[PDB]
């Protein structure tokens, strides 16, 4: 295991004492394999076994409803009254709901694809090595590859480990490093040491990274690291070391879970404490085990009254219909709970290229030297029209079309852009528009050369297929490109060594053609081209050039600029060695500046507006970009991250500037920063940590395994649809169209969805408060059992379950994106809303109890004993207050219960309407604003008749409440809940909140 791309090929061999020709000996292999382990990432042990479910049952509010399932089964055996076989469905239904909420609850197929898993895809099964025990090329399990052993790689091979290149057997080695970046265009390798101990992967020109694959050639190298110690394995570990917090809702539901369990077993002691009657009253009779069955009866009644069963199903359905909706709008949300955290997003860090912009480069402006007289110099400047890749548009001067070949320097400008170029252009016959073949910046030039028709080639008589590369071809006819010196970040340029195709125009020797970032290229220009003449570089000249470059890059029209120059008399062909990449810069020396091109990658049509939408939503937007700081700040102005003229010093940092900052100062930079330029390997991940340190819900965009730890880390990882397999799985959302506005649009959707959830979560539990407050009263201060569990199970699944789902379809609030993001710790119910629900639960608690008790005092048709005082006695062993009459069964009658259910169903219908809004009256924000709710109100009441009339069903429940006088009291006991809430709903006029 070496730490060196920075060492000579000798040094690495000597490190492990291997011979390049023999490789590692069988003993070395053994020694090494023990020191370093196998070439593999650890196995993941959280697999698909039933552990899923036994966990699902491990929860409190599941265990509590399971203990009450066992109690229900023991009770469904010992029976009196009519000894009917139908009451066996009672302990059977809970078990079914405990299964249905488990199966659907344990839906970790959405989480079956975890990002660390996806990382095995890039370790191959096979690798080839040159051990000492065979002179041949043993092809072994990649697993058994050790650091120090001499490896072989050829075209098509996935690189088996992090390898220090030793010898390139083919004329050139190209590797595809997309898994890292996403940046398809393959890179050239070399053998020379990269002497900076802290070189980033991009710049490790002599290394092959495990999991990467070879595009062209054959090379022999020495394995340096394996297992978790390769680049890819280091990314694995960071991902393993980050743990996900639970979504702020999931957290509340657990907190509500715990606090419910507390209230449940705080009533059980109160019931016992209120029942110091049985402990002193019933002298004898064997009621010690016959009366302890009564507490077990109210137990299962207390549980189901509190547990808001089916809420799982409601929230799950609501979210599932959220995912479908978001997809139509190009936001693919991998994980269901995400649609909530999405709603809370307070910061978006977005890559510029292809997300904030279109990634469609076109050259707009270009200049060359006009005249250089002493200390004054003028330039010739030109615009170019049309932003597409079509060779369709014009060069113009002073806003008027001109002919580029009339300018000697434009000729050479075009020569360089066509020769110093690895791309080209292709007319897609099928779609009917042209196409880049390669890097976009490079194609922008090809298109340019196509528009400047310097040699005046006839084009209007040409096929739209030939047309594509017509003029470039003419320039290739003119100069034979021998070799080419690749780009490198170290010198920020690229040249091309060219010879004259023996046409004999400018037949004065070979020529290198240099194009690169303006600073470096210009610094290596001793000369300036002026038409065809050449004059020494001077301060005034260099000032003029740089002055305009600065204008174009930082001005309103934001142009990335390339300087182009040529080496008039390049070093001898033989005297150059093309293998020495650090030697490339000195070959590009004694240049003659020729011209500059300024190209644009336009801000996507919708960003300007979307960013404004974020301003209003109180969402920070942070641009991460490869632009130089100057242009970063400019582009930011252009798209409205910064005011057209505002102060921005401390607000935008280069990656280097960030690095110079002490930790604390770095942290403080992130709570303010809106633009990061030329950010490094670590940075995204650091940016996310700091943002989180200020309690910010963070959206972060990225691609590649490079960006996976950041996407894991961020509350919202965001991959591009065109992105790698791994970035995709690491993300919490995929953007199908790569557009920025899809994030912003997905945020609005999440705020919309959550708002209704708040309402339907609150409504559904609001019912349970009532049920408990009811069941308590019908146990302690009174005995006449008002509601039985079975009824409540059907109430909490269907009668409330439909309006609950309908609230899921509530009409989106009108000002969502004009209020700031929701606090994650903001509780759904406290303050005034607690007392509000504390009263509604209480009211209904006294309504269903009151309508069960009213059955005694008033009821005309059917049993009606005025002031019967069922609170007095329930056992019926005496029958002395009742002198002579067979009556002791009206106690467990299927009629006074049908009163309560009819009330409960009806109040929840009003409380469903009540729950359309939080604050606005139903006369301000009407019940007819939600057509699906009315549709549910109808269906809810309709199915209530069904289980009351069609006989099989009113057997497990009760008997029909025929009378209209009986249904009149139902409405007269239930409908005033609208009135109570309404008073409280708008007491907020006084309570100065809204
Ligand atoms: C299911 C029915 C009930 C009555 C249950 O106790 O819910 C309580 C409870 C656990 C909470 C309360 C209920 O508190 C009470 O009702 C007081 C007890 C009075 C009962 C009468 C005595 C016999 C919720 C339901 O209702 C009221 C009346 O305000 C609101 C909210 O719950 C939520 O917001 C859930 C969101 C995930 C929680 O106070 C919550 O505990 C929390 O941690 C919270 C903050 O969440
Ligand atoms: C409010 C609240 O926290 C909860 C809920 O409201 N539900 C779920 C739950 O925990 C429980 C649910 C999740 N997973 C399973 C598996 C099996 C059975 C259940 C569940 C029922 C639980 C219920 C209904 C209490």
């Amino acid at each position: 295991m070496e730490a060196a791309h920075s060492k000579s090929t000798e040094e690495c061999l000597a490190y492990f004492g291997v011979s390049e020709t023999t490789g590692l000996t069988p003993d070395q292999v053994k020694r090494h394999l023990e020191k370093y382990g196998h070439n593999e990432l650890p196995a993941e042990e959280g697999k698909s076994l039933w552990e899923l479910v036994i966990e699902q049952f491990e929860d409190l509010l599941v265990r509590i409803l399971l203990l009450a399932a066992c109690i229900s089964f023991v009770l469904a055996w010992f029976e009196e009254g009519e000894e009917t076989i139908t009451a066996f469905v009672e302990p059977f239904v809970i078990l079914l709901i405990l299964i249905a909420n488990a199966i659907v609850g344990v839906w970790q197929e959405r989480n079956a694809e975890n990002a660390i898993e996806a990382l095995k895809e890039y370790e191959p099964e096979m690798g080839k090595v040159y051990r000492a025990d065979r002179k041949s090329v043993q092809r072994i399990k990649a697993r058994d590859i050790v650091p120090g052993d001499i490896v072989e790689v050829a075209v098509g091979d996935k690189v088996p480990a992090d390898i220090r290149i030793l010898s390139i057997k083919s004329t050139t080695l190209r590797v595809d490093q997309s898994i890292l970046t996403g940046e398809s265009v393959s890179v050239i390798k070399h053998t020379e040491p990269v002497p900076d101990p802290r070189a980033v992967n991009q710049d490790k020109k002599n290394m092959l990274f495990s999991g990467t694959n070879i595009a062209a050639g054959k090379a022999l190298g020495i394995v340096a690291t394996t297992g978790v110690s390769t680049e890819i394995g280091k990314i694995r570990d960071q991902m393993a070391a980050t743990e996900q917090d639970k979504t702020p809702l999931q957290q509340k539901l657990d907190e509500f879970g715990e606090q419910l369990s507390k209230v449940i077993s705080l009533i059980c002691v109160a019931v016992w404490l209120i029942n110091i009657g049985h402990f002193n009253d019933p002298v004898h009779g064997g009621s010690w085990i016959r009366g302890a069955i009564y507490y077990f009866k109210i137990a299962v009644a207390l549980a189901v009254a509190a547990i808001p069963e089916g809420l799982p199903a409601v929230i799950t359905t609501c979210l599932a219909l959220g995912t479908r909706r978001m997809a139509k709008k190009n936001a693919i949300v991998r994980s269901l709970p995400s649609v909530e955290t999405l709603g809370c997003t307070s910061v978006i860090c977005s890559d510029k290229t292809g997300t904030l912009t279109t990634n469609q480069m076109s050259v707009c402006k270009m200049f060359i030297i006009d005249k250089v007289d002493g200390d004054f110099c003028s330039l010739n400047e030109f615009s170019i029209t049309g932003s597409t890749y079509a060779p369709e548009g014009e060069v113009l001067k002073n806003d008027k079309p001109i002919r580029s070949g009339q300018f000697d320097g434009l000729v050479e400008l075009a020569t360089i852009c066509a020769l110093c170029n690895d791309s080209s252009l292709d007319f897609n016959e099928t779609k009917g528009v042209y196409e880049k073949v390669g890097e976009a910046t490079e194609t922008a030039l090809t298109t340019l050369v196509e528009k400047m028709n310097v040699f005046n080639t006839e084009v209007r008589n040409l096929s739209k297929v030939e047309r594509a590369n017509a003029c470039n071809s003419v320039i290739r006819q003119l100069m034979k490109k021998e070799f080419t010196l690749e780009f490198s970040r170290d010198r920020k340029s690229m040249s091309v060594y060219c010879s004259p195709a023996k046409s004999s125009r400018a037949a004065v020797g070979n020529k290198m053609f240099v194009k690169g970032a303006p600073e470096g290229v210009i610094d290596r220009c001793n000369y300036v081209r002026v038409g065809t003449t050449r004059v020494p570089m001077t301060g005034p000249v260099k000032e003029k050039i740089l002055s305009v470059i600065k204008e174009w890059g930082t001005g309103r029209d934001t142009l990335r600029c390339l300087a182009l120059a040529t080496r008039d008399t390049p070093p001898k062909r033989e005297e150059m060695v093309l293998d020495d990449s650090s030697r490339f810069m000195e070959y590009e020396t004694d240049l003659t500046f020729v011209g500059v091109v300024g190209m644009l990658d336009p801000p996507r049509k919708e960003v300007m507006g979307s960013i404004q939408l974020c301003r209003d939503a109180g969402i920070r937007v942070i641009m991460i970009t490869g632009d130089n700081k100057g242009t970063a700040i400019a582009i930011c102005r252009r798209i409205g991250i910064f005011g057209e003229n505002e102060e921005v010093a401390d607000r935008a940092y280069t990656g280097r500037e960030f690095d110079d900052l002490p930790l604390a100062e770095q942290r403080e930079a992130c709570r303010r920063a809106c633009c990061f330029a030329r950010v490094e390997p670590s940075h995204k991940s650091k940016i996310v940590e700091y943002l989180q340190s200020y309690d910010e819900i963070t959206a972060m965009t990225g691609d590649g395994v490079n960006d996976a730890p950041a996407l894991k880390k961020a509350e919202i990882g965001i991959a591009m649809g065109s992105g790698t397999a791994v970035a995709k799985t690491a993300s919490e959302m995929v953007l199908a169209d790569d557009n920025f506005s899809t994030i912003v649009a997905a945020v609005e959707e999440g705020r919309a969805i959550y708002n209704n959830m708040k309402q339907f979560i609150r409504y559904l539990i609001s019912s349970n408060v009532g049920e408990v407050v009811c069941i308590f009263l019908t146990a302690a201060l009174g005995l006449p059992e008002a509601l039985i569990p079975v009824q409540l199970l059907w109430v909490n699944l269907v009668t409330d379950g439909l309006p609950a789902t309908a609230l899921g379809f509530n009409p989106p609030d009108l000002d969502i994106m004009d209020r700031p993001p929701r606090s994650p710790k903001e509780p759904l119910i406290s303050g005034w809303l607690f007392f509000r629900y504390m009263a509604i639960g209480g009211y209904v608690g006294a309504a269903t109890v009151g309508a069960a008790a009213w059955w005694f005092m008033y009821a005309e048709d059917g049993p009606g004993v005025t002031y019967h005082q069922l609170t007095h006695f329930m056992q019926c062993t005496e029958d002395h207050p009742h002198f002579e009459g067979l009556d002791c069964e009206i106690f467990e009658a299927p009629e006074p219960m049908t009163m309560a259910l009819s009330v409960l169903v009806t109040i929840e219908m009003c409380n469903a309407l009540n729950s359309l809004s939080e604050n606005q009256s139903l006369m301000r924000m009407p019940p007819w604003v939600n057509i699906w709710l009315l549709g549910s109100i109808c269906l809810s009441m309709s199915l209530h008749f069904l289980i009351l009339y069609v006989d099989p069903l009113p057997m497990i429940f009760k008997l029909k409440a025929l009378d209209l006088t009986q249904w009149l009291m139902v409405l007269k006991i239930s409908l005033p809940v609208i009135g109570l809430d309404e008073i409280l709903k708008f007491i907020a006029r006084n309570y100065l909140e809204g």
